[PDB]
């Protein structure tokens, strides 16, 4: 399991916006977190939230299976990092 | 944890080869496996092995932390799926 932590300073999201190729508006909500990848300290990672989902609250989390998909070359990829409480 | 299985029929690797931009030869060893991504059946996934590593033997495996890295846009990515015995 990947240990992910939302620190108290990371409790909010920011929103970026724009227009798609054929005219549809979009909005993306982004939040920061720390993920322990086994180095001397955890590293900073950007999260893009799913539609209608609030920011994750401060605390410890692990990664949900729905984060993964098989990519167009047949290797596993992260689609969007989705978290669940530890 | 992601459950990965090497089936008896997936116990070998194949090798692809070529030459880099500036003349160096390379060889890549590839092996297939099944990963349970929570659908009605496990899905087929291609693995690229690290240099000097044998094919994984048939059996059950989970994913090692060294499989992940922060990508150039700040989001988490899979570098290469690396496995450890379950």
């Amino acid at each position: 399991m990947i240990k992910v932590e939302i620190k108290p300073s990371q409790a909010q999201f920011t929103t970026r916006s724009g227009v798609s190729r054929q005219g549809k508006p979009y909005s993306l909500n982004e939040q920061l977190c720390y993920a322990d990848l086994g180095n001397e300290y955890p590293v900073l990672v950007k999260l893009t939230l799913d539609e209608g989902q609030p920011a994750y609250a401060p605390g410890l989390y692990t990664v949900h299976l729905s984060s993964f998909k098989v990519g167009q070359f047949g290797s596993l990829m992260i689609d969007r990092l989705r978290l669940v409480p530890a």
